[PDB]
């Protein structure tokens, strides 16, 4: 669609229990929690801000593991 | 049998350009990359080495319930 695209995620049993618990366990609803952890995971700050860190690791261990 | 379940994820243009430019931009193919960061995202650390954290960053998990 090229402005808000759909794709199938679509995940092995423990990732979609871990990502959907992280949602239903904690308080986001995975198109919510997947987005707020994913916009978290590779775009980082909601403004507190005592936040500089290895989320520079899901960086260099997804992408120097790869 | 369901040991890999669907949803349609579904992302505003910035998250699917930043999840997919990561991916490369597109060689390791976001069902592939989204999984291999997401498996990185809710299931690292490695004790530094590299690395500890999303600390701080899944404290931005607290933020998005905060």
């Amino acid at each position: 669609a090229r402005d808000d695209p759909h794709f199938n995620f679509r995940m092995p049993m423990e990732v979609r229990e871990k990502l959907k618990f992280r949602a239903e366990a904690n308080g986001r609803s995975m198109n919510s929690e997947l987005l707020q952890i994913v916009q978290d995971a590779l775009s980082k700050p909601s403004p507190v801000t005592g936040y500089r860190n290895d989320a520079e690791r899901l960086a260099d261990e997804q992408s120097e593991l790869v």
